[PDB]
């Protein structure tokens, strides 16, 4: 297989986080390009179930999707990726540069965002754990849509939560939850809530008020996303084009404020 590299290419820098899979480095590769690179530790996990999620990224390219470069397919696992200079999104809002985003930022970050999963939406797959944890940050604040693992209560769709129906609907409303973590610079969605309690009150008909100066308008395209039927979600193709086109289309009259 055309993807696999000696062990002796990779070089292992930076630590950037630890888990129950194993770890993630910063490195370099072919002493020439930077990259990412996750490990299997052997005895934590099953070899067999670890490489189905790299399959998948063989598959799927896009330039809003972190792309696979290489892999290592024996155990030890190694897996290459396309490196992410400013870590998750998640961090990335509630750390030092979240306090000069506004909403012209945040809109532009949904926007791609939507675009990387228009394709997964073109292409017939289901993400299945879309939110700001598993997005990741480039210069330019370029954002792209990673983790396909699964391919947390709080994003999911009531639908697929409680009878497992995952598709690419139950992705739109977890990007409708996202839409939150962007515009309260990546506070948990339903503050005060326990997981349980956001079952009955979202069954119930309970939705996220509109967040502290975000516009009505974009609160209603949250709304959207959150319909209790998933047939009348709006696709990631419309989501693309609406956000893409926000500031001239629907707030033309936009002001800076403190926050948003
Ligand atoms: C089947 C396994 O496929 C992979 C392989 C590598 C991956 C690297 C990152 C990643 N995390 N981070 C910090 C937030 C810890 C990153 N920082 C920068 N670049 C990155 N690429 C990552 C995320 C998911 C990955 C999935």
């Amino acid at each position: 297989d055309a993807w696999e590299i000696p062990r002796e290419s990779l070089r292992l820098e930076v630590k950037l986080g630890q888990g129950c899979f194993g770890e993630v480095w910063m490195g370099t590769w072919n002493g020439t390009t930077r990259v990412a690179i996750k490990t299997l530790k052997p005895g934590t996990m099953s070899p067999e179930a670890f490489l189905q999620e790299a399959q998948v990224m063989k598959k799927l390219r896009h330039e809003k999707l972190v792309q696979l470069y290489a892999v290592v397919s024996e155990e030890p696992i190694y897996i290459v990726t396309e490196y992410m200079s400013k870590g998750s999104l998640l961090d990335f809002l509630k750390g030092e540069m979240g306090k000069y985003l506004r909403l012209p930022q945040l809109v532009d970050m949904a926007a791609q965002i939507a675009s990387g999963m228009a394709y997964v939406e073109r292409m017939n797959y289901v993400h299945r754990d879309l939110r700001a944890a598993n997005i990741l940050v480039g210069e330019n604040l370029v954002c792209k849509v990673a983790d396909f693992g699964l391919a947390p209560i709080k994003w999911t769709a009531p639908e697929a939560a409680l009878y497992g129906r995952f598709t690419i609907k139950s992705d739109v409303w977890s990007f409708g939850i996202l839409l939150t973590e962007l515009t309260t610079k990546g506070r948990v969605p339903y503050p005060g809530m326990v997981n349980r309690e956001v079952l009955d009150q979202v069954e119930r008909g309970y939705r996220m008020p509109c967040p502290p100066e975000c516009p009505e308008s974009l609160h209603d395209l949250m709304c959207q996303c959150w319909r209790k039927d998933p047939e009348e979600r709006p696709t990631f193709e419309y989501l693309q084009a609406f956000l893409e086109d926000y500031f001239t289309s629907t707030e033309p009259q936009y002001q800076p404020g403190e926050n948003l």
